[PDB]
């Protein structure tokens, strides 16, 4: 609402107004609506075919508002326009028109045709915006009007299985607002308001949301199986592809710390390559969905490698060893983030 339009936008938002009403009206007629007395679609009735001034005014008020809107968005997508011409808005041609697509006047509404114009990835993410702001104040009303979502609609209740998040939609109504949206914004264009989309903005939510605040759950093996010597191997299967770490930690472990941020644990984060013991170093290569790592330590020389689907991961040199020396202390366990 903040929003002002200028002026060219407001000499041009008239014609814009009337060019879909009759856009509206041909897509009607071309799908085979007839006129009717009664306020019937079932039976295939309604004076809304006829022009905008027999047209009911509240209809065509509606319309005036539902472009007010739809500029009002484009303004507030951070989508700024250029003027390109004039002389292209002062002569607009004029497909020639079947009879069975005309309606009872002799009129041909359809302007000049938009499939010159191309539409650019931007001006089709841009149109997915709007689609989705006018499903929102769609929305936005019924909930007002206290219709609430259900999975068969409900006249008297007021349920509407319609009241669902854009992408959850379904395919059919999608597609039909989006239609009427892509061809709204080719009309804008081919009025030469060339439209220049803002520059696309990376957000990475980096999976901030998360069960209460827990970032990491850890899972080890009892406390009591800690092995001091000998060549031990277990096998850790990585069915997703994040922020995991595999390895041996001391039986004095936090919960709550992240593994191979300090002294207790050691681990291999193969999402960033890294190997973590009190702090991370680049080592090996990062795993996919159903990759399954191996875990190596043997107590006699102190050693611990590491191995990706059977190949053993090297660090930056040609060493095999994630971790050359430690101690013995208390012991190891098979340690999981
Ligand atoms: N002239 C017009 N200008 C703008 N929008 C119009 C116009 N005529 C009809 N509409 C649209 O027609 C729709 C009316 O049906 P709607 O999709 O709201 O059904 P509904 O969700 O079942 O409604 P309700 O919950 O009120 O029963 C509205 O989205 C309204 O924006
Ligand atoms: C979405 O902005 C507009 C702007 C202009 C016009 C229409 C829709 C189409 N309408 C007909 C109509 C009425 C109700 C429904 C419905 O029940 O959903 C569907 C179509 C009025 C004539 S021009």
């Amino acid at each position: 609402s903040q929003i002002v339009l200028p002026p060219h936008l407001e000499r041009i938002r008239e014609k814009l107004a009337e060019n879909i009403h009759e856009l509206w009206v041909m897509n009607k007629i071309e799908l085979g609506w007839q006129y009717g007395p009664v306020r019937d679609d079932n039976k295939r009735q309604h004076p809304c075919l006829v022009e905008f001034s027999k047209l009911p005014e509240q209809e065509r008020n509606y319309n005036l508002q539902m472009s007010l809107e739809t500029l009002k968005t484009l303004l507030a997508l951070g989508c700024h326009v250029g003027i390109s011409d004039e002389h292209a808005e002062d002569k607009v041609k004029k497909m020639k028109l079947p009879k069975n697509y005309q309606l009872t006047s002799g009129y041909k509404p359809a302007p000049m045709d938009l499939s010159f114009i191309k539409l650019t990835p931007s001006q089709e993410a841009m149109v997915d915006k709007l689609a989705e702001n006018a499903h929102n104040v769609w929305a936005r009303d019924r909930i007002r009007q206290g219709w609430t979502y259900g999975i068969q609609q409900d006249v008297k209740n007021r349920r509407n299985p319609r009241l669902v998040p854009y992408t959850l939609l379904d395919d059919r109504t999608k597609k039909s607002n989006k239609d009427s949206l892509r061809e709204a914004v080719r009309t804008l264009l081919g009025y030469g308001y060339n439209l220049e989309a803002p520059d696309q903005d990376h957000a990475a939510r980096a999976e901030v949301c998360s069960g209460t605040g827990e970032r990491f759950r850890i899972f080890r093996a009892e406390k009591t199986y800690a092995v001091k010597a000998g060549r031990w191997y277990f096998e850790f299967e990585t069915v997703t592809a994040g922020d995991m770490r595999v390895g041996w930690s001391r039986p004095g472990c936090q919960p709550d710390q992240e593994l191979g941020s300090d002294e207790r644990a050691f681990a291999f984060d193969g999402f960033k390559a890294q190997r973590w013991h009190q702090g991370n170093e680049h080592y090996g290569r990062s795993w996919q969905a159903g990759d399954v790592v191996g875990c190596m330590v043997d107590m006699n020389e102190h050693t611990m490698m590491f191995t990706l689907n059977g190949e053993i991961l090297l660090d930056d040199s040609g060493s095999e060893l994630a971790f050359k020396d430690f101690d013995v202390g208390d012991g190891f366990i098979p340690v999981c983030s």
